[PDB]
């Protein structure tokens, strides 16, 4: 991905989705899905 | 028992979840969880 970690390591809103998220480590992101009809919660830093 | 580090800094699984890991900063350790349903990948230090 394109997608720019904010920080070495971390999660962080996918800005193209809300049904997804990046995993950062070492400043490369993998992106995820949320499961099922779950959303990016960027105060509980996982999906609800 | 409290976990040790066995590192000064570093990513370690947490033999108890498949969820969580600990990070350690000058030898002390935080619990932490991985996001969405997610697991600590120990080869990659990272939620996968």
């Amino acid at each position: 991905t394109k997608f720019e970690c904010p920080s070495r390591f971390g999660y962080f809103a996918d800005p193209k989705d809300p049904h997804k998220f990046y995993i950062c480590s070492n400043w490369e992101a993998v992106h995820k899905d949320c499961p099922g009809n779950t959303r990016w919660n960027e105060d509980e830093e996982t999906c609800t």
